[PDB]
């Protein structure tokens, strides 16, 4: 039935600024929080302010040198770190900004705190919209991500769970998470993403894991314009088969909103209902679940998406008419929660979707 939901948020998160022209806007997390507060969704959730994760907590995955660099670099001293900036991939996508380290600490803190709460069996679901930064690597920043809060949260879950399932619905391949666990069977990573002349360039159908991890990495490559009907028809069957064969005891779901119609960087055509159907599907399995953020670059739609997904987690129905809020004008000209898909062509034919699903089903038959 209805579950207990713990939500992690720091009121300072919206003030971190990647810089002029950078599409990643932490302010979208504050818009989400304010919208969900004005819908009354605070009355049913336990709200927590995450601790600032320590460099030590971060080094459970990342190298000591990379975390020391992140904790030391600032816009005023960048000139003295040109060598380490190249080595750790700090540049246009992952710039140095005021409070970069604290932003990483808050993003990571929410994910790890949520994982601890799930481990202690004190909540059914934990939500951290500031997390889900799936591209960060052991000693390298990538694609707007510096510290891989997801990998850290999964390592925390692995203390009490033999098998953890990771599902990623961001439009970009979940490469950092896939790479971290590529050679183990204790985590199964499942990513649905645009593949072909698109960042990060990984996530081929044929990337299925290695060694003990062979068959424990699943990739569903898609083309432009996927819609609710098409996504829905493959998501539930794949996740159901993964649940059946893998039998995970905890799940982490990355809810990157750049898979929505009208995203500034994305090329998919999902509505908020289509995206949220993934949360409904996963929630139905009644397993401890950590829901995380990720991409999303048309910020009014990211706030709508994550507000609706928080309502889905709470089994609370909320009206389509948006309540008045601090950012009301951002939701014009309609001031509604739900969005309409565009007229873009769906290049994922029904036959292509079935064929890729059948290839993934063949790989899933190889599990013990
Ligand atoms: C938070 C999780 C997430 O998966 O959503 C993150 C998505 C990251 C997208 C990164 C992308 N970067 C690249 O394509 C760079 C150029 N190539 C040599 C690598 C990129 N960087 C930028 C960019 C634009 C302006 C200023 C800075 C970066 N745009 C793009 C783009 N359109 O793909
Ligand atoms: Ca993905
Ligand atoms: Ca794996
Ligand atoms: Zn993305």
């Amino acid at each position: 039935g209805k579950k207990k939901v713990c939500y992690y948020y720091d009121g300072d998160i919206g003030n971190y600024y990647y810089g002029q022209g950078h599409p990643m806007k932490p302010h979208r997390i504050r818009m989400t929080h304010n919208l969900l507060l004005n819908y009354g969704l605070y009355r049913k959730m336990e709200i927590y302010r995450p601790h600032k994760a320590t460099a030590e907590e971060m080094t459970k995955y990342h190298s000591d040198e990379y975390i020391k660099f992140l904790r030391s670099i600032r816009p005023d001293n960048m000139s003295e770190y040109s060598k380490q900036m190249q080595r750790f991939n700090v540049g246009e996508d992952c710039p140095v900004f005021d409070g970069l380290f604290e932003f990483c600490q808050l993003s990571t803190g929410g994910s790890v705190a949520g994982a601890v709460k799930l481990n202690r069996q004190q909540t059914d679901m934990a939500v951290n919209w500031a997390g889900g930064l799936h591209h960060a690597k052991k000693s390298e920043a990538s694609g707007f991500c510096y510290v891989n809060d997801i990998v850290l949260a999964i390592l925390e879950l692995l203390k009490y769970h033999q098998r953890v399932l990771y599902i990623d619905i961001d439009i970009h391949h979940g490469d950092g998470v896939e790479e971290a666990f590529y050679t183990t069977d204790r985590v199964m990573t499942v990513s649905f993403h645009k593949y072909g002349e698109y960042f990060p360039g990984t996530g081929d159908l044929r990337d299925i894991g290695a060694g003990k991890g062979k068959y424990y990495a699943v990739n569903f490559p898609m083309r432009d314009g996927i819609d609710d009907e098409s996504y829905g028809q493959i998501f539930k069957p794949i996740i159901s088969k993964v649940m059946e064969m893998y039998q995970p005891s905890a799940v982490v779901l990355q809810c990157g909103a750049d898979s929505l119609s009208g995203d500034r960087l994305g090329c998919f055509n999902l509505t908020v209902k289509g995206h949220a159907k993934c949360v409904e599907v996963v929630k139905t399995f009644n397993l401890p679940l950590l829901m995380l953020g990720g991409g999303g670059y048309t910020i009014r739609n990211v706030a709508r998406c994550w507000t609706y997904e928080t309502a889905v987690a709470l089994d609370c129905e909320i009206p389509n008419e948006l309540p008045y809020n601090d950012y009301f004008e951002y939701f014009g000209p309609d001031f509604k929660l739900h969005i309409s898909p565009s007229n873009m062509t769906n290049q994922n034919t029904p036959e292509y979707m079935e064929k890729i699903k059948q290839r993934l089903f063949e790989n899933l038959r190889m599990l013990p």
